[PDB]
């Protein structure tokens, strides 16, 4: 029953899940002046042509849009990554104000929200055997700003008025997510974790330098789903981030100067 509210939020999941206290715990914040330039870091290979969307969900702690897994149609490589990992879904963490919701910083500065892009390990053959493994999950993260719209975020704004409520689900076919992506494809990467329960030290985390922009209409939609269930009373589904973990034993890698 771990959420983000008062009682169950982030500093009481270690209780459940005492790997909230691990090494590799994510996410954080980036210092941008301490990350180190790793001039062997090759270019990301982002492979989404052939992506095959599914279904649209609200998981009571965020919405997910998830692919077809079970080949390699959508696929991360390159970076710092060894082989390929599999676009399982893309989800969203965000706030009840713009000045805050994202999960990583940026020299402790926020964001209004940050898209994660969930890949695994093809070596291992499911994701459950991934989330396993140290190098299980490759997971892409955006930060968004408000400011223009992102015109490749509408299609997906515009259906979360059905799945309003925990569980609710509905067909998302032939959704694109290259139209999510910022132009630049610099990056920062570290070694980290799930930043929701279990909290799997199984992520090579990647993180993108440039933001989108999404339009304050666009957050506002995201701002209207609910945490609670239909019927229950009404818990807004916003601030739901996990706040910046200690570094400890890492060093984050920029793949730029
Ligand atoms: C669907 C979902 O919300 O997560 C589950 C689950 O919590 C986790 O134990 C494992 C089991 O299938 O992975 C999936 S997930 O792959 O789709 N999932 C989504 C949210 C988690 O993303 S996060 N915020 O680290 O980037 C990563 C794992
Ligand atoms: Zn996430």
């Amino acid at each position: 029953h771990w959420g983000y509210g008062k009682h169950n939020g982030p500093e009481h999941w270690h209780k459940d899940f005492p790997i909230a206290k691990g090494e590799r715990q994510s996410p954080v914040d980036i210092d941008t002046h301490t990350a180190k330039y790793d001039p062997s870091l090759k270019p990301l290979s982002v492979s989404y042509d052939q992506a095959t969307s599914l279904r649209i969900l609200n998981n009571g702690h965020s919405f997910q849009v998830t692919f077809d897994d079970s080949q390699d149609k959508a696929v991360l490589k390159g970076g710092p990554l060894d082989g390929t990992y599999r676009l399982l879904q893309f989800h969203f963490h965000w706030g009840s104000l713009d000045g805050q919701g994202s999960e990583h910083t940026v020299d402790k500065k926020k964001y209004a929200a940050e898209l994660h892009l969930v890949h695994w390990n093809t070596k291992y053959g499911d994701v459950g055997k991934a989330v396993q493994q140290p190098d299980g999950l490759a997971v892409l993260g955006i930060f968004l700003k408000v400011g223009s719209a992102k015109p490749g975020l509408q299609k997906v704004v515009d259906v979360l008025d059905s799945i309003k409520t925990e569980g609710k689900s509905a067909d998302f076919t032939n959704f694109d997510p290259r139209g999510l992506l910022p132009e630049s494809l610099d990056y920062w990467t570290y070694p980290g974790s799930l930043t929701t329960p279990p909290l799997a030290e199984c992520v090579t985390w990647i993180v993108l330098k440039q933001p989108i922009s999404v339009s304050s209409e666009q957050v506002l939609k995201f701002r209207k789903l609910n945490f609670n269930g239909e019927g229950e009373p009404e818990e807004l589904m916003v601030d739901n981030w996990r706040p910046a973990q200690p570094l400890k034993n890492r060093q984050i890698k920029a793949s730029f100067k």
